[PDB]
């Protein structure tokens, strides 16, 4: 449901791949624990919104990926169509999340 960005080109051929569906990342990071606590939620809406698609980057596993898509809070949530940055927030809000979503499918 949720798939694991593990380099930059995996997150480019993602971007890519997604034609013009919306695509959701969570940039996220293990001593982050708000980051922790919202992954059941993140996981639940992929399995909600089949018509959209749910990455996951790791700023460790993934520090270009962070540095390029300017990253300077975690969790941060981006938001991509056809391979450009339509919207971005950090928090683990829920309610936010979703409702981003909402605005941008």
């Amino acid at each position: 449901m949720v798939k694991q960005i593990e380099s930059k080109t995996a997150f480019q051929e993602a971007l890519d791949a997604a034609g013009d569906k919306l695509v959701v990342v969570d940039f996220s990071a293990t001593w982050c624990g708000p980051c922790k606590m919202i992954k059941p939620f993140f996981h639940s809406l992929s399995e909600k919104y089949s018509n959209v698609i749910f990455l996951e980057v790791d700023v460790d596993d993934c520090q270009d990926v962070a540095s390029e898509c300017e990253v300077k809070c975690m969790p941060t949530f981006q938001f991509f169509k056809k391979g450009q940055k339509v919207g971005e927030f950090s928090g683990a809000n829920k309610e936010k999340l979703e409702a981003t979503i909402n605005e941008l499918v």
